[PDB]
This record gives C-alpha cells, sequence and structure tokens, in this order.
C-alpha cells in the first residue's frame, strides 16, 4: 500500500480548509497517555439546513489509478439529544474533485462529485458513553480511475453529531 495521505499520523491535522467557518467542522484534540489524537467533529443536530464542509489539502495523484479511504469515525445517536432533534442525521457525505492544479483556499461545492453516503454500522448511543463503549466505524470507499495532477477529498455533513477519527488514502502498488 503507497500512502497518499494519512490524518491521524504525525502532522495528518495540518492544511485542511473548512467552509463555511467558525461553526461547522472543527478539529479536536483528545489526549490518551500522552498522545495526542486530533479529529474533525461537527455537531449542529439542532438547527436545520447544516451543508458543512470539510475539505483536504492537495493530494498529488503520481501513478495511482484507483485510490482507495478508508475512513473512522463515530456517529453519535439523534435519540440522545433529549426532548427532539428532528433535524438530526446520522450519516455524512463524501466527495472528491480531480484538478491539475492547486486551488488554495478557493473551494467550491459544485466542482466536487459525490462518491457515496458514510453511514455508521454502529451508532453510540446515551448509555454508551458512561460506558466507555464509544463505537468506532470502519468504512472503505474507492475512486478511479484518476488522471489528473492531484485531487481533494471533501466531506459534507449535513446535521449529523460525527467525530472524523481517521482519513486514510492509499492505493495499491505491485
Amino acid at each position: 500500500e503507497v500512502v497518499l495521505l494519512d490524518f491521524a499520523a504525525a502532522g495528518g491535522e495540518l492544511g485542511w480548509l473548512t467552509h463555511p467557518y467558525g461553526k461547522g467542522w472543527d478539529l479536536m484534540q483528545n489526549i490518551m497517555n500522552d498522545m495526542p489524537i486530533y479529529m474533525y467533529s461537527v455537531c449542529n443536530v439542532m438547527s436545520g439546513d447544516q451543508d458543512n464542509w470539510l475539505r483536504t489539502n492537495w493530494v498529488y495523484r503520481g501513478e495511482a489509478e484507483r485510490i482507495f479511504i478508508e475512513l473512522k469515525f463515530t456517529v453519535r445517536d439523534c435519540n440522545s439529544f433529549p426532548g427532539g432533534a428532528s433535524s438530526c442525521k446520522e450519516t455524512f457525505n463524501l466527495y472528491y474533485a480531480e484538478s491539475d492544479l492547486d486551488y488554495g483556499t478557493n473551494f467550491q461545492k459544485r466542482l466536487f462529485t459525490k462518491i457515496d453516503t458514510i453511514a455508521p454500522d454502529e451508532i453510540t448511543v446515551s448509555s454508551d458513553f458512561e460506558a466507555r463503549h464509544v463505537k468506532l466505524n470502519v468504512e472503505e470507499r474507492s475512486v478511479g480511475p484518476l488522471t489528473r495532477k492531484g485531487f481533494y477529498l471533501a466531506f459534507q455533513d449535513i446535521g449529523a453529531c460525527v467525530a472524523l477519527l481517521s482519513v486514510r488514502v492509499y492505493y495499491k502498488k505491485c
């Protein structure tokens, strides 16, 4: 496996764009046994019309044709927000865009293509938190053939309580 991007590894948390900025997706640091553990997180479950975007850094294609994308994340149960939260979602979306040049900070939703809805096998229920039984999901998708010099991945939150803990992008060589 040839790793193109690895969020959880030692500096993978740098260089990501969030749009809109200030509310949506948020880089947070947990600490476990003195190890910093970073995540992109969002939980705007109480207001509708959520459209929050998280975009990776420019990633070079090299000789990759089909890339594999591994996501690790938790999703908080919508029923754990007392009284209702009717706009709460339990999924998020995976997108990408190819390009021959670096866009810098110029991100546009419309230039991106949807890969798939990403859905947890295991929701984390209310009691799971105190039980220290938080449920980590692993989901893999692939895209291809890629032909451009580079590419971006992006994550649309539509109103779920998601913690994106790991994002690993690789292709198969030999």
